[PDB]
């Protein structure tokens, strides 16, 4: 019979296993003096729902365009109202049947008219730095070719096709193609021509490609320099000039520069250079550095380095995969400002302009090829393109374009084959190709744990325990003795760790101590730098971030795309403030007697001469003493004890007992740097003189009794419930025990440890911890002092359908001014439910007050939140914030905002002030309840109800990283137990 | 110190382990000529939230009532806006810490003024037939006592307290008490004075209690009669008269009536009798029957009986636990009309008036004590009141009041100790007490499988397989040899089986065949008779039923209270129509040659003389022949072959081949009965002459091709998709394969069989069956006949992120009038997901039509729905219903309304008619999509969208009873497989 379906030819091309056709050889991205014209700007665009209905109406000519409208290019076109973004993590959004594509496949036709002056003849090309996922390119109706590899560059010769004057460039882009099966990164699906489009003249006697080789001999101090230059794939005559080093040499010859200052992330020394032929000159920035593996350590310039890293996706909350240059520069500065020294380009090459900025600002870069096949894992990796010989040419092409583009940049210290792509013959082919092309950079790939085709051993989210075993070289052996010996000689990197989703990440300090202890450990890269929030404006014009499912997706992964150290607009999350402290490159340990501090220089290359060392003593009234102390430069990996002026110690000795005072020593930048202004804080340490325990008020005030109320000084109690209804005139609507919090993203994750396959959030719901009930057992007034009395209220807390509970006793006392509150908690019954021991989130009290709080002040840790396994960046001091600024604007609202280690607190309720003191407690204050917080999926769902929710916790659980990787470490868990704690309360005007 | 809490005395009483205080001895409910006054009517009512704030303001006197309002009594007070109903199944709504009660405990103060004439002096009492859960009673300010046992009667002597003329009765009712721990039935929590309140004069020389003993000697035909009569607990002189039997005897003497007609559910013969003393006469209805266990069979009057039973809760959708008498009478008639002969009073004694109606209409009754402690199971039965000696007196009191009230009623054939109360010493004490008081009725209790203290072996939801083993006496042995021998000599009853929640129950026929095969099997009681829906009126005034969670409950069990054979207003569900057929008491097997039918009388006592046997032959045009055939009475458990008139067989022989005709033989009531009018259908059987296969149209019409459309006779196809866009001018918006349906309540239940602990609904979601995607592979026109052509469209169906699929090929053909459609389905890949084989709900097609359907007609099974393991009550015939009447109004919308076994169908779309024919298919038609159906939680969420959703299924899965008990039996499951089926389509005006 006769074939009748439509669009079969277009679909066959989209199903191609091969790389793009018609492109020039892959090469470096080079700054050249050749004439160039950027075609970025306002293009014309038409969208069709699939190949079979994509018109074949000659639109490529620009004449009588039917159905086109203006669209910026570069762009991710769903960010501009054409379709919508869609988020999946691992799962494909289409049926898995490679190489076939779904019928619903957005086809975007792009068209731009431009003018080519005489400087673009006789030879020129068109460059495309990124098209997701399949491009077909026509110029003046003539097909140039196709693009595969969404984040890779393609160039097409236009000689004999480009015309003098007006030209018409047409590009048909398909969202889905066979290449989608190898681009399954955990991120938004966003088609478009999302990077630069450039016309570049190719003058005769020019330079097509350049390969910089700039090594460093750390013994002699020599630089080893060879700059290759080619045209049409052939080495050519060219002259290399490096003026700062008094150098003129031929391209292609290796020389020995007697002395060079070596490049590192800490000291990113770059030498300006130019390589030029008769027709073209290329400008280079040369950093001399050598990379080697020896004694199972990753070494640069002869030294083991510590990677303080993040995984960087490219995302912008309004432009999608288009990241404006100013945002790139700003976020790299922000990384440096938080002590980061390393970046993994998860999981594809970045915009080409990123490389020079990393060279300049100083980051160790893991440059990763555009390859991920994670969605094949759930079928046992059946049909995985990574092990399918039909995909070999396509995957080698991806690696070749990755390597060729960025090979000249000192910041790149490892090539990565891809991410979560299983094991297979094509990964081996990619590795062999890279090792042969560029032996100067070790190869990284986590997906094959046997590490057969790599030079470093990489894992993601390995526990602190397994990392310690690896650090000692005693992890279990591979079955193959030869492969085991190879891997045991490799250094070890965590390419992803301490998953930073929501409240968290907990457990960072335990990893860092191992990094410092064991040379084989290279460090780690946090997952991830940024949340992929997409800005949404609601009915009222109130902006907030959207995540998976908020754009009508049929299958999605929710807020797992919002898992970053900064939000999509680069505002730090608390996790980044903690991370900065965890990875600080200097350690400052202040002596308890305030005579001095131990200073350890944790850097690998630089001394301490860039830093100014400042001290300040702060007390309740303010600063009492402070200044700068001169420190002879301390070498990398060396230590010294720095004396503080005698006045500081003398001040500590004269302090009256119980008066709190904090000595803080900081290392700040002595001068402006390329990434921060002078005075920027890099490291700090403290010694605290703690306030004395608040003496409980003498119980000299008696209990006065009325039919329905009891009064004890400034406290009024309901006689029916035994609970206070007001304290100093502040209405108390509720007081009770808490054991639960609104689950974090981590609490919604499964702990793949133990026989319990429920997330902690589910364990808590099953146990009833979110719906506690209180029974009153009795109320008694007991003799106090000089006619005074204490009031003891006995209660039992439990939950419907449960037999376990806790006996909670409140003992109240007052001298008329201060109120004393002792709370005693005693376990009743066995706290087991559905066969497993119940764990608590906290041991604390919730005060619900009938008035709003405008201001929260405290002495403790701050300014930001802290939980048992977080809060490293929260330092001791006196803090005060408006109520709203106590919250944390996580995209999915969740437990957050607790200030652990508080010794005193003050809430301003309009005109009066409520003061809380006692042994250390955690402090949280909110204008809405925990049930409202738990129910809210986006921040607009949070609405104040005119009350104050005050949380005073005697104990808290950690937050961990159970959303992906380890849960809460054993020492931070909270099993049911007896407890007792004392508070004082005071209300003033 | 000094005690200061409030209300401690009230709470201490509520925590009492003891029975109520102050009541007269428990006795029978008796029809007496003693003067009586019902105090039912409009009372005054005040509600307090708990004991500690319940006023002690002297309200018991009726003077200056502060805060009282009118309330009907009897009532469940949350049904009248005081609080709200709350539904839990097993879980308690309060902390489990017996005997303690929560602080939130509705306290209802009831008050009524009444007048007592001289006939109520000097002696009278007040009777309360039910108070949930704790009552305290005052008369004229004087405390009478308290009530415990919510569904049990209490009487208080008011001699010397009742006054001539005006009196004031005050009752304080607490919702929760220690007794709540032993009243954990799966039902709504509903406090109130919910049964009659009566003043009764007690004249001197009267009769307090009566115990009827009326046995039957099945050998001699004698009745064995002894009527005991007592006053103040002492046997008294009284005369018993039974006029119909020519009897006058003294109370307390056993006599032998020479001949009596025995009582059974089938023939509920009752003799009017009176026992009288000088001061009082009591009217009785005496049914002579004897109960015995012999040869491991439960026998009445010397015959093993088959229980065709339901579990009857007391519920009314607007009045709660108050069931108006007219509703009781109507629903018992409805039970008889659906062949039911047995009732279990789950799980408490019914209203006292129920007993006489069961005597009269004829049901075997399992009368169950008010005891259930199910909520202790989840803590390993720790603290279970059933094994706590401190609860012995309270639990024996419950059993004593249960037995004493109803002991005179022939319909009661077993006493049940309670339900789901574990095992324990107090259950044994209850059994010992009952066996001693009334040896004439065997004891039932399912909670102790060892059956130590019972006379029958009872289970709930035992599988058909285990029931077959029990029926053969080869179930596994108990560890105790003595207890094993006892239990193996017991008959076996399913006190609850074939859970009737939502679409279902499936698997009824397999149980019934075992009941018929094995004498040891007594039968079973369906769970349950009625859905406990509560009527709710929404914003627009649209009524619907609410279930758990719809009334603000903190903990609840959702729609598990809507699990009945009839809805709360007693409208039959399809399950009741199927059940009636399953348990029909006669079997009618029509010969294939239409010469006669085999008639088996499945009754235990009655012959067939109450029935008229009618036949009718029906064809497309209408009835062709019919009449009545005289049948000599067939004895119980006997069989005969009844000849039909020769004209019927002659008609079958003359039928042209392929013409459909149905011979139906019915057994209807020959005369009015007490429960249905003459002509009521009891049993039926059929023989069908099936229509010949529709010959496919000759493919003489060719495919005409256009740029974007293909036309083949009356079918227009999209050339882009290959699917029809119209058939005979009827718009087709979508056509595709189906494998999924909107989960039933059963599909949301876990199959505790196999290693997969996901409900089927979850298995389907995980597998993507609800989100199928279709890829087009090709379209071809092939040579047909005489220039005609067929059109074959090749597709593959799968789901996002899955590698398995099905190849689906559509072959279209037409002669211009009729359209032929062949569908071929071929498995592609292994249909396994998350480690388990995927199961399908169906193999079918969904047509989405762009116009509404007003009427659906078909030849097949009807009128109601049928699935592979249901539809017994759906008979063969021609049916036609408005679209809305094809649906089933389940409270939670779910898959329903399929008509299996359809051979032809006709949809009326405005003016035109769409006809479907072919080999048997299942037919479903809806005005909304499956996704709308699945998302809808209540019926108002269903909204028509102006389309027609037509489902034609080649195969369906069964529905089972997985919500509670067995899932779908193996033979009704649907594993992925290849399939092929043919349809013809025709559109007319
Ligand atoms: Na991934
Ligand atoms: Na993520
Ligand atoms: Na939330
Ligand atoms: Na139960
Ligand atoms: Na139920
Ligand atoms: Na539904």
């Amino acid at each position: 019979g006769r074939s009748l379906e439509l669009g079969a030819a277009d679909i066959q091309d989209l199903e191609s296993f091969e790389a793009g056709r018609g492109a020039l050889p892959a090469r470096a991205y080079l700054q050249s003096d050749a004439p160039r014209l950027s075609l970025n700007g306002e293009w014309q665009f038409r969208l069709s729902p699939g190949s079979r209905v994509a018109p074949d109406d000659g639109w490529q000519l620009g004449e009588a365009l039917n159905g086109f409208e203006s669209l910026p290019v570069p762009s991710s076109w769903p960010m501009h109202g054409h379709g919508a973004p869609a988020y999946t993590n691992v799962q494909f959004p289409f049926a898995v049947e490679p190489p076939h594509v779904p019928e619903a496949n957005p086809i975007g036709d792009h068209l731009v008219v431009f003018e080519a002056g005489p400087e673009f003849f006789p030879h020129a090309l068109l460059r495309f730095d990124g098209i997701e996922s399949a491009g077909t390119v026509w110029l003046n109706g003539v097909e140039l070719g196709t693009t595969r590899g969404s984040r890779l560059a393609h160039e097409f010769d236009v000689s004999g096709i480009l015309e003098q004057g007006e030209n018409t460039l047409a590009v048909r882009v398909a969202q889905f193609s066979a290449a989608s099966y190898v681009e399954d990164q955990d991120m938004w699906w966003l088609p478009g021509i999302f990077r630069d489009v450039t016309l570049q003249a190719r003058p005769a006697a020019g330079i097509d490609d350049v390969f910089v080789h700039a090594g460093y001999d750390h013994i002699t101090g020599e630089g080893i320099l060879k700059v290759e230059a080619s045209r049409g794939g052939q080495a050519i005559d060219a002259v290399v000039r490096v003026p700062e080093l008094a150098l003129e040499l031929a391209a292609g010859t290796e020389v020995r520069v007697p002395a060079v200052e070596p490049w590192s992330a800490e000291v990113p020394k770059l030498y300006e250079a130019a390589v030029s032929a008769a027709g073209e000159s290329v400008a280079l920035q040369i950093g001399f550095r050598s990379i080697a593996i020896e004694d199972a350590q990753f070494k640069v310039n002869g030294r083991r380095i510590l990677l303080r890293g993040v995984n960087r996706h490219e995302h912008h909350p309004r432009l999608g995969r288009v990241v404006p240059r100013d945002v790139v520069e700003a976020e790299l500065r922000l990384m440096k400002q938080h002590n980061i020294n390393a970046i993994r380009t998860s999981h594809y090459p970045p915009h080409p302009q990123f490389l020079a900025l990393a060279d300049q600002l100083g980051f160790y870069v893991v440059l990763e090829c555009d390859l991920e096949t994670h969605g094949f894992e759930s079928a046992g990796w059946a049909q995985n393109p990574s092990d399918d010989p039909q995909w070999e040419d396509a995957l080698v092409d991806r690696m070749r374009r990755t390597v060729e583009r960025d090979k000249n940049h000192a910041s790149v210290v490892m090539w990565s084959l891809g991410n979560e792509a299983g094991t297979g013959r094509n990964l081996a082919a990619m590795s062999r190709w890279t090792k042969d092309r560029d032996p100067s950079r070790p190869i990284h790939y986590e997906g094959d744990w046997s590490s057969e085709h790599v030079d470093v051993y990489s894992r993601m989210y390995a526990s602190q325990a397994e990392t310690a075993l690896i650090g000692q070289g005693i992890e279990p052996a591979l079955n193959d003795a030869a492969l085991d010996a190879r891997r045991r000689a490799m250094p070890f990197v965590l390419c992803q760790y301490v998953h930073a989703m929501g409240n968290g990440p907990g457990g960072m300090s335990e990893y860092q101590a191992l990094f410092e202890k064991y040379p084989r450990l290279m460090g780690g890269f946090v997952w991830e730098w940024l949340e992929h929030g997409i800005t949404v404006s609601t009915a009222d014009g109130v902006d907030h971030y959207g995540y998976g499912g908020d754009f009508g997706e049929e299958v999605h992964d929710g807020n797992f795309v919002t898992d970053g150290l900064v939000d999509a607009d680069r505002r730090p999350r608390p996790g980044l403030l903690d991370f900065k402290k965890v990875i600080e490159p200097l350690r400052i340990d202040v002596a308890r007697d305030w005579t001095g501090f131990t200073l350890r220089n944790g850097q690998d290359f630089a001394d301490t001469s860039a830093f100014s060392f400042r001290y300040e003593v702060e007390a309740d009234g303010g600063a009492l003493d402070g200044g700068t102390v001169d420190v002879a430069p301390v070498a990398p990996q060396s230590e010294t004890v720095v004396e503080l002026p005698g006045s500081v110690a003398a001040l500590a000795a004269g302090l009256s007992d119980g008066r709190p005072a904090v000595l803080t020593v900081r290392a700040v930048l002595g001068a402006d740097s390329a990434w921060a202004d002078a005075g920027h804080e890099v490291a700090w340490g403290q010694s605290v003189r703690e306030p004395g325990a608040p003496v409980p008020p003498a119980p000299v005030e008696p209990v006065q009794v009325q039919d329905s109320e009891l009064t004890l000084g400034p406290v009024v109690f309901s006689r029916a419930t035994g609970m206070p209804t007001s304290i100093g005139g502040v209405p108390v609507e509720k007081l009770g025990l808490t054991l639960w919090w609104a689950p974090t993203d981590n609490d919604l994750g499964r702990e793949w440890g133990g026989a319990d396959e429920r997330p902690l959030a589910t364990q808590w719901k099953d146990a009833g911890l979110n719906r506690l009930h209180t029974r009153l057992l009795g109320i008694s007034a007991n003799p106090g002092q000089d006619g005074g009395e204490t009031l003891t209220v006995r209660t039992r807390v439990s939950a419907a359908d449960k037999q376990y509970g806790v006996l909670v006793d409140y003992t109240w006392s007052t001298d008329g001014e201060t109120v004393g509150l002792r709370t005693q908690v005693r376990r009743d019954g066995t706290w087991v439910n559905r066969g497993f021991e119940v764990e608590w989130a906290r041991i604390g009290l919730e005060f619900v007050l009938g008035e709003e709080t405008e201001l929260v002040s405290w002495f403790g840790q701050g300014p930001h939140q802290s939980y048992p396994d977080t809060g490293q960046g929260a330092r001791a001091g006196w803090f005060s914030l408006p109520l709203a600024k106590m919250d944390v604007e996580y995209v999915r609202p969740q437990e957050c905002g607790a200030r652990s280690g508080s010794r005193s607190a003050a809430l301003q309720l309009g005109g009066r002030t409520l003061e809380i003191c006692g042994d250390p407690f955690a402090l949280t204050v909110r204008p809405y309840s925990q049930d409202v917080l738990d129910a809210a999926a986006h921040r607009p769902d949070l609405k104040a109800d005119g009350r104050t929710y005050l949380y005073v916790d005697h104990a808290l659980r950690g937050v961990g990283t159970a959303a992906c990787g380890p849960g809460v470490l054993e020492q931070y868990r909270l099993k049911p137990r007896d407890a007792d704690f004392i508070l004082t309360l005071k209300v003033r005007s």
